[PDB]
């Protein structure tokens, strides 16, 4: 049996709403402070993580083409689990007659956020081939590097990110009302597509010592660039936004309303923006000690959700003065941006009082 876990907000279940949704909030703003701050200041006491993968002086990186492999390895992987998890799993599922299922599987389904969602995951691809956030191609990129040795090759793998973006918001909205369309096999065969062009033509080419592109006079103005304008300033962002979504809960906590649910949901949406276009490169710091499972677990245990909004613990908890941390370290299941969102969100909507 599937079990959605259905539950509203009540006068008798707020109290352990208010506190479970700072809690899971705390937790947030813990993480991507933690995680900006590995990379941008110091990882494990030393040399921020910005500053050893620029140096890549030693393994695990011991050379700018070991930086670009891994850089495109996880362009290529985020690309996969697009196509054939996110997309494909809850697919598989529906053809199979588990429908139900099916529905139930769908990453951010309860804000009827899945389509934006998968198509930042590509843009997070764009971005580490661009060298840049906004769209442009940066001088020092991937892309540049090769325009100037294949222009073909560059052509084709740009037009592969557009086509896997666009297949994905051809899904009419939501995705998960339309799992079986045809627009679904559009996005999965896109992804497959892209994927394939970044992990296949890609790679091969740049660790090909006689296209002349695998130096470190070559890559590394190519990893300086991904590190500066790219990874620092999303995991920046994402830090920033995360700090605004612990302050729009807590105000939702302290005054509870409609608007008050509203403002917390902006705030998600705002906050999953960076996280999603950081998902080409969950490697390093986020990667590490359970850091990417604690801050986006899916799927939740539901059950276990529904068991705490209904707990006179939770309900009767008191926090400690003027202290931001979390009352507890959850359980991967139960936290995360999802666990935000199930608090935040039905059924595509801003959740409501009674
Ligand atoms: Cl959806």
């Amino acid at each position: 049996t599937v079990d959605p876990a259905n539950i509203d907000y009540t006068p008798e279940n707020a109290s352990s709403w208010h506190n479970y949704m700072r809690n899971v909030a705390a937790l947030l703003k813990t993480d991507a402070t933690n995680l900006y701050n590995a990379w941008n200041s110091s990882y494990k006491g030393g040399e921020s993580y910005a500053s050893l993968f620029k140096a890549h002086s030693g393994s695990p990186y011991a050379s700018a083409l070991s930086c670009v492999e891994e850089i495109v390895d996880k362009c290529a992987e985020i690309a996969n689990e697009v196509g054939t998890a996110k997309i494909g799993d809850p697919y598989n599922l529906y053809k199979a007659g588990n429908t139900e299922e099916a529905l139930y599987a769908v990453e951010s389904w309860y804000s009827w956020h899945s389509r934006d969602d998968y198509t930042n995951n590509i843009y997070s691809i764009r971005n580490a081939y661009y060298g840049s956030l906004d769209g442009n191609i940066n001088a020092n990129s991937l892309s540049t590097v090769i325009a100037g040795a294949n222009s073909s090759l560059d052509t084709k793998i740009k037009n592969a990110i557009q086509k896997a973006a666009k297949a994905i918001q051809d899904i009419p909205q939501p995705f998960r009302n339309h799992i079986p369309s045809n627009e679904t096999v559009a996005a999965m065969d896109a992804c497959a597509e892209l994927e394939s062009i970044l992990k296949n033509d890609l790679k091969s080419y740049i660790a090909n010592n006689s296209n002349n592109i695998n130096t470190d006079a070559v890559l590394n103005p190519v990893v300086t660039q991904y590190v500066d304008a790219v990874v620092v300033p999303t995991y920046k962002s994402l830090k920033e936004k995360n700090d605004a979504l612990y302050n729009a809960v807590i105000v939702l906590a302290d005054n509870p309303s409609n608007s008050a649910f509203e403002t917390a949901c902006d705030a998600w949406i705002t906050a999953r923006e960076p996280w999603e276009k950081s998902e080409a490169f969950l490697f390093g710091p986020v990667d590490e000690m359970g850091l990417d499972p604690n801050m986006d677990s899916w799927p939740l245990d539901q059950n276990a959700i529904v068991q705490i909004l209904n707990s006179q613990s939770w309900s009767d908890l008191e926090w400690s003065e003027g202290d931001d941390e979390a009352a507890v370290e959850s359980a991967q299941n139960v936290r995360g941006f999802h666990t935000l969102e199930f608090l935040l969100y039905k059924n595509g909507e801003p959740r409501k009082v009674q």
